C-alpha cells in the first residue's frame, strides 16, 4: 500500500504543473462557452442541463486550481525543514493533483462527448395593451397638468418636454393621456404621436410624421431623410405650433434627428419623448420630468379598476387587495401583472395564494411582460455593467445599498477588470453612475458631492436580478419552506437571511463550490441568539469563500476562520481589541471592514497590513494604531485606497510613505498633539500622492490648548477633495487657513469645528461647491461673493446659534442649492433669499425641516 | 536514472527533425487559419478563446523551431572535439525535442478535437447624421469660401474640386455647407449631390443624377449606361452651367464614368467629389484641397456643440472641456464623438472620467462610429499593407515616426516580403508612400528628394492602431494602474515607455514569446534613472528577442545581451569604443543602428560584419574604421544597402568589392589626404554598383591644403543620387565640375561646403532636382538657365552673406520651389523672382522665414 | 528518488529478517572458525579460506552493530524527529542492503565450500 501510494504519488507530482495548466486552458473554454450560452436563448431541458453540468464542472476546477494554489504559497511559506519534512502536506497535495486530473479528464471528455461546445466562427442564434381612457389613468392628473403646462409656456425655442423612469412606469400612458387633453388641442394646431422603442428606423419615424400633415405619403416614400425633413418643416411651418408625441427614445441620434423636422419659425414648437435612459431625458430638457411614483391607495385603486372593472371590490378583498397594492412599491405594471395573474378569482383562496408572496409572481406564466419590460433595457447595458447590476440583487429586498459597500462587493467579486487609466473604485462608482442613468437602480441618497449614498432595487426589478443570478447560478438566496433546503448545490453564493441563519446552520452546512456568505441585516442591529458554535460552524462551513460579508453577529477569530486565505472582502463585528496576525495571511484580501464593540480607545493591527499586497481598503469603526512598516516589507507603494478611522499615532513617515497612493484618509484622537511642528506626523501628509479626503476627528472634550493650523496646511493636504472637521473648535480667524486649499471640494463643519460667535471669512474659495455646517454655535456670518465664487451647494443644519445668512451670498449665480435644518431665525433670511433669487428667477432650491 | 535518461535523449534525437518538419507541416496549418479568422468577423466568446488559443501555440512552436535552429547553429560553430565532448548541449538538446515533440503533439490535437479548423473551399463568412445648418458648421467658413472660388472661377474645360482628407474629418460636411451656397446657386443653374461610398453601383448613381433634370427615371430605367449618358448630357446643355456634389468616391474608374455625362458645350461645368485616397483627388485636380485641421478653440465650439448643443457650457466644465477638446487632434470626428458619450452628462465626475483618456473613449459602445469610420479605408489596403500599417501603431501617441526607422523595422518584423524585381527598402518607401496616399498615415516633413522623412499616427487611427494589433496581438503596449501589468503573456510583443520600464523591471520580467523590445523616447533625450542592472534584466527578460530597439538609456554590451541570437534589428545607445566581436554571433542581424557617446573620433567594428549574411543596414553616429574582408569572408556581394558614417580609413578596394550593392553610403575624416591619387580611396568607389547616396563630412577646421575634387570625381561617383558636402570648403570653380555627375539628383552644400566670395557656375546640371545650400559664406551668385536647367528646388538656408539670387533662374519652366531661410538682402531679389513668375502666371511657392 | 524510495522500502518491507538470518548464519561461521582454530593447518587455500571467513564474520559483526545502533538513534529521537527524518530512512535501509548482501555471501560461503559442512566429532589433530 505505501509502496504504491508513494510510487503514484511521484509519479503525479513530475506531471502537476502540466495538467494544472491544461485544466486550466480546457476550463477556459467552458468558460467561454458559457459567456455563449447565456446569451443564447434556451428552451430545450436538456440544454439547460449541460450548462447546469458545464458550470459546475467549471466552478468545480476553479476551487481545485485555487486550493492548489493556496497549497503551493502554504508551502513556500513554511521554512526549509518543515518544508521537505512535512509528510502530511505530501498526501493532501498529492490528493489535490488526482482530483484536478480527474476534473481535467472531465473537461476533456465534457468538450469531446457533446457535440454543442465545438467552436463556431460567429454563431449565437437569438404590442401595446388595449388603451385606457381617461377615467383608467389614475393618480396621473396632477403630472398631466405639469407636463401640459411645462409644454405650453411661450419658449421661441424648441424646448422638450422628456418623460423618463424605469420599465412598466407608466410613461406611455402619461403621454398619451397628455396626447389626448382638450387644452393640448387648443395650444397646438397638429398634435401628432409616433413610438420609436429600441428597435426602429428613422425613415420610418419621418414617413409616419408626415402623414399627419398630408395623407400623400406615398408620393415622397421616393425621398431623402433631409429632403423629409425640409418637406415636414414646410408642412409644420404651414400648420403653425406643433407638438410631437414620442414614445420610448432611447438614442440622442433620434433626438438630434427630430429638432430638423420643426421650422426655424420661431413658434416654440414642442417635442415631448419618453425615454428610460435619465441621461437622454437630461440632454432633451435640462430638468427632466421623472414620473412620480404612485401611492398605496393609487394602486389599489389600480388593481380594484383591473380585476373589477368599475364594480367595487367586494369587502373580504380588500384586505387582501390591500397588501396586493402596497407590496408592488409604487410601479404601476407591478399592478397591472398580479392583477392579470387574479383575473376573475374572486375566491379568496387564490387571492391569499397570490398575496402572500407578490415579487415572484411577476416573471410567471404567459402574462409575465414585466420580465420582458426590464429586460427591453438590461440587454441596454453592456457585460460589466450586466454583471454589476445582478450583484446589486444580493441585498434583501427592502435593503439600502450603501455606495461604497457595493462597490467593493462588485470589486471583490472580481466581476470588475481594470482600465487603462483608472482605478476600481472609480471604474465601479462609474458603473453605478450609470446605473442609475438608465434608471435601472433607484438612488435616494446624495452625498455632499451629489454622489450615490443609498441605492435599491426596486422590488420587481430586485425579483428579477434574484431570478436571473439564479438563472446563471452567480449567487442565490436560501429559503425554507417550513423543512427543506429552497438545491443550494447549485448555488455559486448563499444569501441567507439572518432569521433562517440558525435554522440553516442546524443542518450543518458543508460546502465547497461556495465562495462567499451574505447575511446582511435589512433590520438593523437586530443581532439573533446567534451562539459561539454557530460561528465557528459558519466558518467551517464555507471553506473557499471570497466574500465572507456578515454584520448582524458577534463574530470571532476561529482558528478555522484564520485558515480562510482566499478571502477577498470582511465585513465582521464583535469585540476585538486588536486584529491578530492570522490576517496577516489572508493574501488574497482586498477589503477589511471592522466594527468593534471593545472599550478600547484604540485597535492594534498586529497583522502586517503592508505583506497582503491585494489589499485595498481597511475600514474601522475606531481609531487604528497600525504598525509602521518595517524594513523587509519596504517596496512597491501599497494598494491601499483608502484607510479610515486612523489613529494619529499610527500616521508616521513610513507608514504615510508606504500609502501614498492613499485616496480616502481619516484621523481621530488628540489634535494639538498632533498639529505641532514636533507632530509633523500632520508634516508626514506630504506622503500621501492622491489623497483626496481628511476627516479630522478629537475624542477629547476637555482641551489643554486650542490647535492652530499650520501654516503648511495650505499644501499639507493640497491634493484633498473632502475635509470634515468634528469636534475641533477652531476660531474662525483659523478658516481663513482653511480658505488656502487649492483642491477643497467638500467642507463639513460638525459639532462645534470651529469655536466662535460669529464667522467672518476673508479668504476666497476658488473651488469649493459644497458647504456643510452641523450644530455651529456661532450666530452670525458676514460671509461675501468673493468668499466662496464657486458655491454650488450650501448646508447649515442645527444651527440654533446662527442668526442670519448673508444676504451677501445671494449674488453667488453659481450657488443653487440651499438647506436649512434645525436653524435659528436664520431660516427667515433663507426665505429673503430665496424671493431674491426668485425674483432674479435663478434656478434655485430652499430646503426646511421641519 | 542515468540510463533511462540516456536511453530517452538518444531515442527521440534519432525523431528530431521529423518532429521538427511535422510541427512545422501543422503550424503553417494553424497560421493559415489565423489568416482566415482574422478576416472573419465574429462575436462569440469562445471563439475568441480559441484564436487566442492558436495565436499562443503557433507562436510557442515559432519559439521552439528557431530556439532548435539556434542550437544546431551554436553546435555547429563548436570544434569537433568541443562538439562531441560538450554534454550540456545533449541536455539542452533533448529537453528541446521534447517540447517540440509536446507542441507537436499539441498542434495534431489542435486540428483534430477542434472542428472550426477544418479546411474549407471558399469559406470565410462576412447611414448619415442628422445633417447641419450652416451655424452647426464651424471653422470651414472660409475653406467653404476657397472651394467655392476654386469651383465658379470661369474655365472652359471641365475642372474639379475634389475634398480630401482622413476618416471623419468632415469633408462632406464642407460638401453640404458648399452644397447650401447661395453664391453657388448664382453661379451654376443646377446644383445635384450623390453619393458613391466605397461600395456602389454606377447606374443608381446615373439614375439619381437624371431625376434632378427629369422626374421620369421612371421612363430611361430602361436605357443603357451610354444612353444615359448622352440623355444627361443632353438634360445638362438644356440646362447650362452645372455642379455635381459627389460624396466619397474612391476608384478612378468612377471619375472617368463622370466626364462622360457632362457635355462639350464649353461652359466650364464642375464636379465635386470628396474621396480618402489622395491620389484620386490629384487625378481629379491637379491641386487638390486638402481639408483643414479644426483648431482647438474650434473642437472646442464644437464639443459644445453638442454636450450642450447652443445653451453655453456651464463655467466649471469648460476647463474640463478644454482638455476634452484639444486632445482630439484637430478632426471633428472625434469631438463629435467623444460628445456623444458626453451628452446629458452634466455631473463632472464623469466629465473626469472622460477626460483623463479621450483616445480609447472612441471604439467603444454603441456609437464608436470611429471604429468603422476607419475600416471602411483599413480593408482598402492589402493585408502587406495591412499590417505594415499596424506597426506604425506601435509609436507612442504623438510620436513622429522617421521614414528609415519604420521602413526598417516593417522588414525588421518579417512583415514585407520580397518582390520579383524589388529591394525591400523600397518597397517599404513604397507602402509606406501609399499609406500617406490613403491619408493613412499622417505625414508633416518632405525630405529634399520630396519623400516622407516624418509621419504620425492620428490619435484616433493610432488608438485604433494600438486596439487592431492588440486584438490581433502583433504587439502590445504595457501600462499600469498604479500596480498590475495591465496579460502581458498574451503580448507578443511589448512597447512600453520609459516612465514605465522602471516598475516593469520592479517585477522582475521574464518571457519568451516576447519577440522584440519598444521602449522609444517620445520625450527626446529623457533618459531617466536607469542602472546598469536594469540593462541586464532587459537581456533577461527577453531572449528571443528579432526586433531589440532603445534609445533613452546607457546600454552595456553583457553576455547575456551577446547570447540573442535571434536578433534582427538594433537601436542602442550608451559609450561605446569598438563594436565588440560578440556581435559576429548574430547571425540573424538585418540592421544596426549605433549612437555612441565615446569621446572616440573613431568606431573599430571588431565583429566580422562581412560574415553576417543577412545585414543590410549599419547605422553609427561616428565615423567607422571598418576592418577589411580577409580571405575566408570572400564569397557573394554583402546585403549591406546602407552604411552611414563611415571613416575613409575604411574605404578600401576590398571593404568596397564586398559591398558593391552599397547604396547609402557617409563619409566623414580627414579629406585632403583623400582626393589623391595615393588617396585613391576616392578611386576605390569604383566598386560600389548601386550607390545612390554619398556625404562627405570633414572634422578638421582648419585644413593644411585646400582640397579638389578628382577629375575621375565625375566617373567616380557616376551612381550617386544625393551628394551633400560638409564643410569641404571647395572653390567655386570646383562646383563647375559638380557639373559632370549624370545621376546627380541632391545638393547640399552644408556648413561652407565651398569656399568663395562668390559663385559664377558654368555647367548645365541636366538633372539636378533640389538645390540645397546651408549657411554660405559666399556673397553673389550668377547662375543661369543653362547651369539648371530642370531645378525643381532651390533651397538656401542662413545665407546672411549671399547678396541677390539671379534673375536668370526665372526663366526655368520646371523650377517651381525655392526657399531663403535667415537669408541676406537677397530675399528681396526671393521677392523680384516671385512677382515675375507670377506676371508669368506660373505655379510657384516662395517661403521666408520668419 | 522514486526508485530510491522503491527500492529502500521494499527492502524494510523485512530488514528484522534478514537481520536474524544473517546473524544465525554468522553464528555458523564463528562456530566453524572455532573449530579451525583447534585444527592443524598447512594449505595455502585452508588459510584463504580461514581469512576469507574470518574477514565475512567481522565484517557481519560490524553491520549487525550498526543496524542496531542506528535502531536506537531512530527510537531516541522524538516521534516528530522519528518520522520526518528522510536521510535517517536512506542510510537505514542503505544498511538493511549491506545487511543482504552479507548474508547471501554467508549463505553462498557454507554452501560453495564443502569444509563447512556440520560433523559430529571432527577435528583432526628427543631432547
Ligand atoms: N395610472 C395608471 N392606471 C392604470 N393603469 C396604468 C396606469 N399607468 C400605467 N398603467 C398600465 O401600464 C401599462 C402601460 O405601461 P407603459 O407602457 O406606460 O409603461 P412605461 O414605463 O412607459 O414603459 P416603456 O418605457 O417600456 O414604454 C398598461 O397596462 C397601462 O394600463
Ligand atoms: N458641427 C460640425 N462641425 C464639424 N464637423 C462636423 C459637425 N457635425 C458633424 N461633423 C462631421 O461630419 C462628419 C460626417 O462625415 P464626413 O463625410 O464629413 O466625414 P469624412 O471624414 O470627411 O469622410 P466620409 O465621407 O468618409 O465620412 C462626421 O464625421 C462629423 O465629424
Amino acid at each position: 500500500f505505501e509502496v504504491e501510494n508513494l510510487l503514484q504519488l511521484l509519479t503525479d507530482n513530475v506531471s502537476a504543473k502540466g495538467e494544472l495548466e491544461n485544466l486550466l486552458k480546457e476550463v477556459q473554454h467552458l468558460k467561454g462557452f458559457l459567456d455563449d450560452a447565456a446569451k443564447l436563448p434556451s428552451d430545450s431541458e436538456q440544454w439547460k442541463v449541460l450548462v447546469e453540468e458545464i458550470q459546475k464542472t467549471v466552478h468545480t476546477a476553479e476551487d481545485a486550481v485555487d486550493k492548489f494554489v493556496v497549497q503551493a504559497k502554504l508551502h513556500k511559506e513554511k521554512n526549509k525543514m518543515a518544508r521537505i519534512l512535512d509528510v502530511g502536506h505530501l498526501a493532501t497535495v498529492r490528493n489535490l493533483a488526482a482530483e484536478v486530473k480527474g476534473i481535467h479528464d472531465q473537461v476533456k471528455e465534457l468538450r469531446l462527448n457533446n457535440q454543442a461546445l465545438q467552436a463556431r466562427p460567429t454563431l449565437e442564434l437569438p404590442q401595446q395593451g388595449p388603451a385606457l381612457e381617461d377615467d383608467e389613468v389614475v393618480g396621473f392628473d396632477e403630472e398631466a397638468n405639469k407636463v401640459i403646462n411645462r409644454l405650453v409656456k411661450e419658449s421661441k425655442d424648441l424646448d422638450i418636454i422628456p418623460v423618463v423612469g424605469m420599465p412598466g412606469l407608466g410613461k406611455t400612458t402619461l403621454a398619451r393621456k397628455i396626447y389626448k387633453d382638450p387644452k393640448l388641442s387648443y395650444e397646438f394646431f397638429g398634435v401628432h404621436w409616433v413610438y420609436v422603442g429600441q428597435s426602429y428606423k428613422i425613415k420610418d419615424v419621418f414617413l409616419n410624421i408626415l402623414k399627419f400633415f398630408t395623407r400623400r405619403t406615398e408620393d415622397y416614400q421616393h425621398e431623402d431623410v433631409d429632403a423629409l425633413a425640409k418637406v415636414i418643416a414646410g408642412f409644420i411651418n404651414k400648420g403653425g405650433r406643433c407638438l410631437i408625441c414620442l414614445d420610448d427614445v432611447w438614442e440622442t441620434k433620434v433626438i438630434d434627428y427630430v429638432k430638423t423636422i420643426f421650422p426655424e419659425n420661431e413658434k416654440g414648437h414642442r417635442v415631448m419623448m419618453t425615454t428610460r435612459n435619465k441621461v437622454l431625458a437630461t440632454y432633451a430638457n435640462s430638468d427632466p420630468h421623472d414620473l412620480k411614483f404612485l401611492t398605496p391607495k393609487e394602486s389599489f385603486e389600480l388593481l380594484v379598476k383591473r380585476v373589477f372593472g368599475k364594480k367595487p371590490c367586494p369587502k373580504d378583498l380588500v384586505g387582501h387587495g390591500e397588501s396586493i397594492a402596497g407590496k408592488c412599491g409604487g410601479v404601476p405594471l407591478a399592478v397591472v401583472v398580479i392583477a392579470g395573474a387574479l383575473r376573475g378569482r374572486p375566491n379568496t383562496s387564490d387571492w391569499i395564494r397570490v398575496e402572500r408572496n407578490v415579487v415572484q409572481h411577476l416573471y410567471t406564466n404567459s402574462e409575465e411582460s414585466c420580465l420582458k419590460f426590464v429586460e427591453m433595457s438590461y440587454d441596454h447595458l453592456p457585460q460589466e455593467v450586466q454583471t454589476c447590476f445582478l450583484y446589486c440583487g444580493v441585498f434583501p429586498r427592502g435593503f439600502d445599498i450603501p455606495s461604497w459597500k457595493v462597490i467593493r462587493l462588485w470589486i471583490a467579486e472580481g466581476l470588475i477588470k481594470p482600465q487603462e487609466s483608472y482605478t476600481l473604485e472609480e471604474i465601479a462608482e462609474f458603473y453605478l453612475n450609470d446605473l442609475v442613468n438608465r434608471n435601472l437602480v433607484i438612488l435616494q441618497q446624495k452625498r455632499s458631492d451629489g454622489q450615490i449614498k443609498t441605492c435599491r432595487l426596486h422590488v420587481m426589478l430586485h425579483q428579477f436580478c434574484k431570478k436571473e443570478a439564479s438563472n446563471k447560478w452567480l449567487f442565490q438566496e436560501v429559503s425554507l419552506t417550513p423543512d427543506q433546503a429552497i438545491d443550494p448545490n447549485k448555488s455559486r453564493r448563499l444569501c441567507i437571511q439572518p432569521s433562517n441563519l440558525k435554522d440553516f446552520l442546524s443542518k450543518k452546512p458543508s460546502a465547497e463550490h461556495v465562495r462567499s456568505f451574505y447575511c446582511f441585516s435589512s433590520k438593523e442591529k437586530q443581532i439573533r441568539g446567534l451562539t459561539p458554535n454557530d460561528i465557528k460552524l459558519i466558518h467551517k462551513a464555507f471553506p473557499l469563500v471570497r466574500v465572507l460579508d456578515v454584520e448582524s453577529l458577534k463574530f470571532l477569530f476561529s482558528k478555522d476562520f484564520n485558515q480562510l486565505f482566499h478571502l477577498r472582502y470582511i465585513a465582521i463585528s464583535g469585540d476585538f481589541n486588536a486584529i491578530p496576525l492570522t490576517f496577516g495571511k489572508f493574501w488574497n484580501l482586498q477589503t477589511l471592514i471592522l466594527n468593534t464593540s471593545t472599550s478600547e480607545s484604540t485597535l492594534d493591527v498586529k497583522a502586517d497590513i503592508w505583506n497582503m499586497l491585494q489589499l485595498r481598503h481597511l475600514h474601522t469603526n475606531i481609531p487604528a494604531k497600525l504598525q509602521p512598516p518595517t524594513a523587509t516589507t519596504s517596496g512597491k507603494a501599497s494598494c491601499l485606497q483608502t484607510l479610515c478611522m486612523v489613529a494619529p499615532e499610527s500616521c508616521e513617515k513610513e507608514v504615510l510613505a508606504k500609502a501614498c497612493h492613499l485616496k480616502k484618509l481619516s484621523i481621530r484622537g488628540q489634535m494639538a498633539a498632533f498639529l505641532g511642528a514636533y507632530k509633523g506626523g500632520i508634516n508626514n501628509l506630504v506622503e500621501l500622492k492622491c489623497l483626496e479626503q481628511l476627516k479630522l476627528l478629537n475624542d477629547v472634550l476637555y482641551m489643554n490648548k486650542a490647535p492652530h493650523l499650520p501654516q503648511t496646511f495650505s499644501q499639507l493636504v493640497r491634493t484633498v477633495k473632502k475635509l470634515t472637521l468634528t469636534n475641533t473648535r477652531f476660531a474662525w480667524s483659523e478658516a481663513d487657513k482653511l480658505g488656502q486649499l487649492e483642491s477643497l471640494e467638500i467642507l463639513k463643519f460638525k459639532e462645534n469645528a470651529f469655536a466662535g460667535d460669529s464667522w467672518k471669512p476673508k479668504m476666497g474659495f476658488s473651488a469649493l461647491r459644497v458647504l456643510w455646517i452641523e450644530r455651529a454655535e456661532f450666530e452670525t456670518w458676514e460671509a461675501s461673493e468673493i468668499n466662496f465664487p464657486v458655491l454650488r451647494n450650501l448646508v447649515l443644519m442645527s444651527c440654533d446659534k446662527l442668526e442670519t445668512v448673508p444676504f451677501e451670498l445671494a449674488n453667488l449665480s453659481d450657488l443653487y442649492e440651499m438647506r436649512l435644518e434645525n436653524t435659528s431665525k436664520a431660516v427667515k433670511s433663507a426665505k429673503a433669499i430665496l424671493e431674491s433669487k426668485t425674483d432674479k428667477n435663478i434656478k434655485f432650491n430652499l430646503t426646511i425641516f421641519p
